[PDB]
C-alpha cells in the first residue's frame, strides 16, 4: 500500500511530465500535496480568478454585470468559440465571465482583463486576498506558452488551492458574488474528460481547466460529495510528451486517486 502522495508520484513516473497536485478537505483541514510548492503555468485556470476579480469590482460599485461590451473582429484571438459569434451586438460582462469560465474563451478573458485593468490589476487583486505567489504577466493567447522554467503566468498547486478556497468558500466576495462565481464553475463545459471523469457521478464539481504549450493540461476544482463538506483540488500537469486525450486521462486518474483516498 502507499500514501496518496506516493500514488501520485507513481502516476507521474509512468506518465512522464511534471505533475503538481494540492488537495484540501474543508471538513477536517486535511491537506496533501505533490510538488505543491513548484510553479506551473496556469493557462486558462487563471480565468476563475479573473472572474472573481471582476466580481470584486462589482461588489465595490465599480462595475456592473449587465454592462454591455462592444468589440470588433480585430479583438478575436485563438480559441474564442463564444465571442466570435457576438462581434455583432457584443456581450455583457456576465456573459463574458461565463464564456471565459465555461468555454475557456480567450477573447472573453482579454475583454474582461481590459475591464479590470490588465494582468497587473489581476495580480494585485490576488495579493489583496493573500496570494503572494500567483502571477499573471501576459494577455491571451501568449500567456499559454508554458515555457519550462518561465515564472510568468504561473501559480503553485498549494497557492491555487488556497486561493480557490478563499474565493469560492471564503470571505473575499460578497455572498451574491460568491454564489455567482460558484454558479459559473458548476456550469463548466470543458472539464468532462479531466477531474470529473475520475470522480463518482454524484459528486458535484465546479472546475476551471487549462491547456497550453509544452504538453500542459490543468484542472482546478471545488468538489461537493453528497451531504459532505467540499474538497478543493488543484491539478497542474506540464512538460508532457503525450497527446491531449492522454493528458486528460492523467488528470482523470488524479481524480480517481483522490476519490479512492477521500
Ligand atoms: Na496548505
Ligand atoms: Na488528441
Amino acid at each position: 500500500a502507499a500514501a496518496l502522495s506516493e500514488q501520485l508520484a507513481e502516476l507521474e513516473k509512468r506518465s512522464g511530465g511534471r505533475l503538481g497536485v494540492a488537495v484540501l478537505d474543508t471538513a477536517t483541514g486535511r491537506r496533501i500535496a505533490y510538488r505543491g510548492d513548484e510553479r506551473f503555468p496556469m493557462c486558462s485556470t487563471f480565468k476563475a480568478l479573473l472572474a472573481a476579480a471582476v466580481l470584486a469590482q462589482v461588489d465595490q460599485g465599480k462595475e456592473r454585470l449587465d454592462r454591455r461590451i462592444t468589440y470588433s473582429k480585430a479583438d478575436l484571438v485563438d480559441y474564442s468559440p463564444v465571442t466570435e459569434k457576438h462581434v455583432g451586438g457584443g456581450m455583457t460582462v456576465a456573459e463574458l465571465c461565463e464564456a471565459a469560465i465555461t468555454y475557456s474563451d480567450n477573447t472573453a478573458a482579454n475583454l474582461l482583463l481590459e475591464a479590470l485593468g490588465g494582468p497587473a490589476a489581476l495580480t494585485a487583486f490576488l495579493r489583496s486576498i493573500g496570494d503572494e505567489v500567483t502571477r499573471l504577466d501576459r494577455w491571451e493567447p501568449e500567456l499559454n506558452e508554458a515555457l519550462p522554467g518561465d515564472p510568468r503566468d504561473t501559480t503553485t498547486p498549494r497557492a491555487m488551492a488556497a486561493t480557490l478556497r478563499k474565493l469560492l468558500l471564503g470571505d473575499a466576495l460578497s455572498p451574491a458574488s460568491r454564489e455567482q462565481l460558484v454558479d459559473w464553475l458548476l456550469a463548466n463545459k470543458t472539464g468532462d474528460k479531466r477531474l470529473r471523469a475520475g470522480l463518482p457521478a454524484d459528486w458535484r464539481v465546479g472546475d476551471k481547466t487549462g491547456t497550453g504549450g509544452h504538453g500542459t493540461t490543468n484542472d482546478i476544482a471545488v468538489i461537493w460529495p453528497p451531504n459532505r463538506a467540499p474538497i478543493v483540488v488543484a491539478v497542474y500537469y506540464t512538460e508532457s510528451q503525450a497527446d491531449a486525450e492522454a493528458r486528460d486521462a492523467v488528470i482523470a486518474e488524479v481524480g480517481r486517486l483522490v476519490a479512492e483516498a477521500f
